[PDB]
């Protein structure tokens, strides 16, 4: 079947493992070891297509850049996640995008911007600032909650769709 | 009269000296010494108010950050300029904004985003991506041309207006 190599990138504590796990085993996990970086697979049907998703849940002292190299140049799409309540994780998004553009040699690599923890009623990053940021980047922005599961399938599947279009564009 | 300390910041070659000089001596300068960093003053009337503008035309190996310190913590407003035809100068904007927020201790310091050289019919940065970026930052975006003078007065005066409102907000 088709295999999409995805990389979930972002500051620590944003919820990268919680989103990944949520998608894979459909259950929320608080306290997953901040240090552990590993891949996860699941077979899914997205728009009629059966495919295998290969996800790298990035963890690591890797200064706001390219965690698991031999997966970064290979990733076909990146999920840039920040937390709706941590403005710093949100400002750090530019740096990940630049490293991703840097290793991949292009400003046309599939990516989706994810504002996670939207279940927290608080926020230090308003929905509108994120959408303008995404807009200027030309990428989608989706709000998710690993805690309640809202938006996690839309986030990853939007990323697959982006990869699909991008492949279809060389013809 | 009132004095507004402004700092013009941005990658080399964008046109910081050409904008500054344009405003001060109303004439275009090609080839101004890339190394020279100095201040310039002019008395102007902006919205009925007579004021003295004190501008620091930043130049210097100062790694995408805070050129002329004893002016950065003191600047009351910053003009972030990039060239409409140099995408890198445009991506470097985030770093200047962060240094500016960093020394000034706040994400509420007056600034205006300036897309210069708009006389060149070309472009690698489209007007819309810049405006979304500005929007997400909450700041104005103005396109100017040091070469033809279009927009240079609007850029600096928009910056003064921003400083004015910001001062008026503590009451
Ligand atoms: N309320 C809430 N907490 C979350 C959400 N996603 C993750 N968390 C919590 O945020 C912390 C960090 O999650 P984790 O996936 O370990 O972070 P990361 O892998 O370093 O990005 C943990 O306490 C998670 O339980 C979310 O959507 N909602
Ligand atoms: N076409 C055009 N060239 C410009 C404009 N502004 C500056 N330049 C040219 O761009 C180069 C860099 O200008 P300068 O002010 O020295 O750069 P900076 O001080 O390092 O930001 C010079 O060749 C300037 O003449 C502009 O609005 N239009
Ligand atoms: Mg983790
Ligand atoms: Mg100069």
């Amino acid at each position: 079947m088709t295999e999409y190599k995805l990389v979930v990138v972002g500051a620590g504590g944003v919820g990268k493992s919680a989103l990944t796990i949520q998608l894979i085993q459909n259950h929320f996990v608080d306290e997953y070891d901040p240090t552990i970086e590993d891949s996860y697979r699941k077979q899914v049907v997205i728009d009629g297509e059966t495919c295998l998703l290969d996800i790298l849940d990035t963890a690591g002292q890797e200064e706001y850049s390219a965690m698991r190299d031999q997966y970064m140049r290979t990733g076909e799409g990146f999920l840039c996640v920040f937390a709706i309540n941590n403005t710093k994780s949100f400002e750090d998004i530019h740096q990940y995008r630049e490293q991703i553009k840097r290793v991949k040699d292009s400003d046309d690599v599939p990516m989706v911007l994810v504002g996670n923890k939207c279940d927290l009623a608080a926020r230090t990053v308003e929905s509108r600032q994120a959408q303008d940021l995404a807009r200027s980047y030309g990428i989608p922005y989706i709000e998710t909650s690993a805690k309640t599961r809202q938006g996690v399938e839309d986030a990853f599947y939007t990323l697959v769709r982006e990869i699909r279009q991008h492949k279809l564009r060389k013809l």
